[PDB]
């Protein structure tokens, strides 16, 4: 069956919510909905479902003119009725899409024709195309799919206008979704694909091994790396490594002791020694991150200095701060506490518990003692909200997210950037020019912007970037070269042109 193949996924697609998050997996949620607008590589647009808009002079008022010949996924039709509905149907939640700038920015929106649309916003949002080409939560679900005429508390059937129709979940074991054959675009080459449900690294390797997957497409975990530097010697395999993405690090809080001293968090950046661990635990895969963007990304090419590996420095500043060693002790003291530390991760997370061990052993060469604490993700992703935490694993979005989308975000007190930036005297400050930044029209006012931002996270050292990972591929050689899409949570399944 050539028309078909079979790949994998850690976890179950999820119900496929167009408008929720967790665990709505974001290729997947892509797969099926579709956008009024579509993310170019080159930053840009093209128009999607929406044929082509108009707006009014004053940039607040936009009127997007439809396409008739969609069906929605059931047979039903796709029109500004629906749309409007989607969008009220996402408004409804604004509350937790207050990340996305564009959510409490929307005044309102109401069907003119069958098929005009007409959006007004409090301002002139230069982010306002660039963000309805999301994957979430802008995209369109049958509005004859709610809970009442709620879709934040559950949907009926996840029917939209997409290529991929999911026929099939079963929790725990795969999902499967075939070819829309009543889709408005082109027609996809493959007809149907499998997703089996395979949570181990080691595991998903031997999955492909046995030549019953076709495919492997997810980051720097999709296997161990090493195995995957095997494989990419293997003439019978296809391997690709994409250039970077997004960036792994850890977030420091400064609203807790003792990351809430600067002393901590600095000496805490020239203690750990990037290479060796990007070396022995990204098997030398992955490069080494020195500021929270890379130089690379819009906007951040700033300069900023790079803090090295120094353990020198590191228990100098430290001491200075006022944490000395007691006599027959291994670590720091101030004013009668130890200067311990906790570091939350994912403990079923192979990846995080390396970088976790490594870290603990290159902090304790300092006079700091932390402590590793591997939970469950749920407990993970809770205390990043909570902000119970010392240390934390973290990394960002890719594009186009990063850094506009990302910065947004850090305003909203439902995150871990939030959280962790909370004990800062520049927080304000901080959040008032990100909204400046998402504000301005003049590209110097934005340069100087970012700059500013940037630069007082990164010198206020609130992150410990690691490393900046790729994105992995392994496919049986026959279905050719993989591409990467436009939005880095994206997988291009309709470009693969089998055999
Ligand atoms: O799914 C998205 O579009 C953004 C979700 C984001 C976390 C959040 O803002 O709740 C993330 O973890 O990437």
């Amino acid at each position: 069956a050539p028309d078909e193949i079979t790949t994998a996924w850690p976890v179950n697609v999820g119900p496929l919510n167009p408008h929720l998050y967790t665990p709505n997996q974001m290729f997947a949620q892509s797969m099926v909905y579709e956008p009024l607008v579509k993310y170019q590589a080159d930053g840009s647009v093209i128009p999607w479902l929406a044929k082509s808009w108009t707006h009014s002079e004053d940039g607040k008022t936009w009127t997007f003119t439809l396409r008739d010949d969609v069906k929605f996924s059931n047979g039903e039709p796709f029109d500004a009725e629906a749309a409007a509905e989607n969008f009220r149907a996402v408004l409804d939640n604004r509350q937790r899409h207050a990340w996305l700038e564009l959510a409490n920015q929307i005044v309102d929106v109401k069907a003119l024709s069958k098929t005009e649309l007409q959006i007004t916003l409090k301002s002139a949002y230069y982010p306002f195309l660039q963000e309805l080409a999301l994957p979430r939560p802008f995209r369109f679900i049958a509005p004859s799919q709610f809970k009442n005429h709620e879709t934040m508390n559950g949907i009926k059937a996840p029917i939209g206008t997409g290529p991929w129709i999911l026929q099939e979940s079963k929790l725990n074991q795969y999902d499967v979704f075939v070819r829309n054959e009543n889709y408005w675009g082109e027609k996809p080459a493959i007809k149907k694909i499998t997703f089996n449900v395979i949570p181990d690294p080691t595991t998903r390797a031997v999955a492909f091994e046995t030549g019953d997957i076709d495919l492997l497409y997810g980051n720097e975990g999709l296997l161990p790396l090493d195995t995957f530097a095997r494989f990419s010697q293997n003439p019978a395999y296809h391997t690709q490594l994409s250039q970077p993405i997004e960036t792994v690090m850890l977030a420091l809080n400064t609203a807790k002791a003792p990351t809430n001293e600067l002393a901590v968090r600095e000496a805490l950046n020239y203690a750990v020694n990037k290479k060796s661990l990007i070396d022995n635990a990204l098997y030398g895969t992955q490069q080494v991150a020195d500021t929270l963007f890379a130089p690379s990304v819009p906007y951040a090419n700033l300069g900023l200095k790079p803090s090295q590996y120094d353990p020198q420095k590191a228990k100098a500043l430290l001491e200075k701060a006022g944490w000395t060693l007691p006599a027959g002790k291994d670590i720091r003291e101030k004013n009668g506490q130890p200067l311990r530390i906790e570091l939350s991760f994912i403990g079923t997370d192979a990846l995080s518990k390396s970088m976790a061990e490594i870290i603990q052993a290159d902090m304790r060469q300092i006079g700091a003692d932390v402590s590793l604490i591997g939970e469950e993700e749920s407990s993970i992703y809770a205390r990043q909200r909570d902000g119970r935490f010392g240390m934390i694993f973290h990394r960002t979005w890719g594009a186009p997210y990063d850094p506009h989308a990302f910065l947004s975000s850090m305003r909203v007190p439902s995150h871990a950037d939030f959280q962790a930036q909370q004990g800062l005297a520049d927080k304000p400050l901080i959040d008032k020019e990100i909204g400046e930044v998402l504000a301005t029209h003049d590209e110097t006012q934005r340069q100087a912007l970012y700059r500013d931002i940037l630069t007082r996270l990164h010198d206020e050292a609130v992150y410990l970037p690691i490393s900046y990972i790729s994105m992995m591929v392994v496919s049986k050689p026959e279905l050719g070269n993989i591409p990467y899409a436009p939005i880095a949570t994206e997988i291009p399944f309709e470009q693969i042109k089998p055999v």
